[PDB]
Protein backbone atom coordinates (compact mmCIF):
# COMPACT_ATOMS: atom_id res chain seq x y z
CA UNK A 1 0.00 0.00 0.00
CA UNK A 2 1.17 3.50 -1.07
CA UNK A 3 2.81 5.58 1.70
CA UNK A 4 2.79 9.37 1.18
CA UNK A 5 4.55 12.31 2.91
CA UNK A 6 2.36 13.77 5.68
CA UNK A 7 0.92 10.32 6.53
CA UNK A 8 0.82 9.10 10.13
CA UNK A 9 2.31 5.59 10.27
CA UNK A 10 4.02 3.21 12.75
CA UNK A 11 7.79 2.74 12.29
CA UNK A 12 11.09 1.65 13.98
CA UNK A 13 12.66 4.27 16.34
CA UNK A 14 16.46 4.51 17.02
CA UNK A 15 15.74 2.54 20.27
CA UNK A 16 14.50 -0.46 18.14
CA UNK A 17 10.81 -0.19 19.15
CA UNK A 18 7.81 0.69 16.92
CA UNK A 19 6.15 4.06 17.56
CA UNK A 20 3.62 6.28 15.89
CA UNK A 21 5.36 8.78 13.65
CA UNK A 22 4.81 11.05 10.71
CA UNK A 23 6.28 10.59 7.20
CA UNK A 24 8.05 13.92 6.69
CA UNK A 25 9.47 13.23 3.21
CA UNK A 26 9.86 10.66 0.42
CA UNK A 27 13.54 10.26 -0.29
CA UNK A 28 15.74 8.25 -2.69
CA UNK A 29 18.79 6.92 -0.78
CA UNK A 30 21.77 5.38 -2.60
CA UNK A 31 23.49 2.24 -1.39
CA UNK A 32 26.74 0.98 -2.92
CA UNK A 33 27.65 -2.51 -3.98
CA UNK A 34 31.33 -3.59 -3.82
CA UNK A 35 33.32 -6.81 -4.32
CA UNK A 36 35.83 -7.41 -1.56
CA UNK A 37 39.33 -8.82 -2.26
CA UNK A 38 38.18 -12.17 -0.67
CA UNK A 39 35.46 -12.52 -3.40
CA UNK A 40 32.60 -11.60 -1.04
CA UNK A 41 30.04 -8.86 -1.92
CA UNK A 42 28.05 -6.29 0.03
CA UNK A 43 25.25 -4.19 -1.43
CA UNK A 44 24.40 -2.17 1.72
CA UNK A 45 27.31 0.30 1.90
CA UNK A 46 26.62 3.99 2.45
CA UNK A 47 28.51 6.36 0.02
CA UNK A 48 30.41 7.80 3.11
CA UNK A 49 31.79 4.22 3.79
CA UNK A 50 34.06 4.74 0.69
CA UNK A 51 37.02 6.38 2.46
CA UNK A 52 39.36 6.57 -0.58
CA UNK A 53 37.18 9.31 -2.23
CA UNK A 54 34.41 11.84 -1.62
CA UNK A 55 31.42 10.11 -3.26
CA UNK A 56 28.90 12.58 -1.80
CA UNK A 57 30.67 15.44 -3.59
CA UNK A 58 31.96 13.61 -6.73
CA UNK A 59 29.53 10.76 -7.25
CA UNK A 60 30.06 7.00 -7.31
CA UNK A 61 33.40 5.39 -8.25
CA UNK A 62 33.68 3.98 -11.79
CA UNK A 63 32.57 0.31 -12.26
CA UNK A 64 35.70 -1.76 -11.50
CA UNK A 65 37.38 1.07 -9.53
CA UNK A 66 39.60 -0.07 -6.59
CA UNK A 67 38.41 1.62 -3.45
CA UNK A 68 38.97 1.55 0.32
CA UNK A 69 35.88 0.79 2.41
CA UNK A 70 35.36 1.25 6.12
CA UNK A 71 33.36 -1.79 7.26
CA UNK A 72 31.15 -2.29 10.46
CA UNK A 73 34.23 -3.18 12.62
CA UNK A 74 35.87 0.18 11.85
CA UNK A 75 38.43 -1.63 9.70
CA UNK A 76 39.30 -0.42 6.19
CA UNK A 77 39.40 -3.09 3.44
CA UNK A 78 40.20 -2.96 -0.25
CA UNK A 79 37.33 -3.57 -2.66
CA UNK A 80 36.25 -2.96 -6.28
CA UNK A 81 33.15 -0.90 -6.96
CA UNK A 82 30.26 -2.75 -8.66
CA UNK A 83 27.06 -0.65 -8.67
CA UNK A 84 24.93 2.15 -7.18
CA UNK A 85 21.48 1.14 -5.82
CA UNK A 86 19.14 4.18 -5.42
CA UNK A 87 16.17 3.05 -3.28
CA UNK A 88 12.88 4.85 -2.49
CA UNK A 89 12.76 5.28 1.29
CA UNK A 90 10.84 7.23 3.91
CA UNK A 91 12.00 9.89 6.28
CA UNK A 92 9.90 9.70 9.46
CA UNK A 93 9.61 11.99 12.54
CA UNK A 94 8.72 10.73 16.06
CA UNK A 95 7.21 12.95 18.86
CA UNK A 96 10.63 13.40 20.57
CA UNK A 97 11.58 15.21 17.32
CA UNK A 98 14.05 12.50 16.22
CA UNK A 99 14.08 11.54 12.50
CA UNK A 100 15.23 8.43 10.68
CA UNK A 101 15.23 7.20 7.12
CA UNK A 102 13.36 3.83 6.97
CA UNK A 103 12.72 1.13 4.36
CA UNK A 104 9.13 0.30 3.14
CA UNK A 105 9.30 -2.99 5.17
CA UNK A 106 9.75 -1.02 8.48
CA UNK A 107 6.55 1.16 7.94
CA UNK A 108 3.08 -0.07 9.12
C1 LIG B 1 30.92 -9.21 2.71
N1 LIG B 1 31.83 -10.07 3.53
C2 LIG B 1 31.14 -11.30 3.99
C3 LIG B 1 32.43 -9.37 4.69
C4 LIG B 1 33.61 -8.54 4.17
C5 LIG B 1 34.25 -7.63 5.21
C6 LIG B 1 34.81 -8.37 6.43
C7 LIG B 1 35.95 -9.20 5.85
C8 LIG B 1 36.04 -8.75 4.36
C9 LIG B 1 37.37 -8.98 3.69
C10 LIG B 1 37.93 -8.04 2.77
C11 LIG B 1 39.19 -8.25 2.20
C12 LIG B 1 39.93 -9.41 2.50
C13 LIG B 1 39.39 -10.36 3.38
C14 LIG B 1 38.12 -10.15 3.98
C15 LIG B 1 35.56 -7.30 4.50
C16 LIG B 1 34.82 -9.35 3.58
O1 LIG B 1 34.60 -10.73 3.77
Amino acid sequence: QSITAGQKVISKHKNGRFYQCEVVRLTTETFYEVNFDDGSFSDNLYPEDIVSQDCLQFGPPAEGEVVQVRWTDGQVYGAKFVASHPIQMYQVEFEDGSQLVVKRDDVY
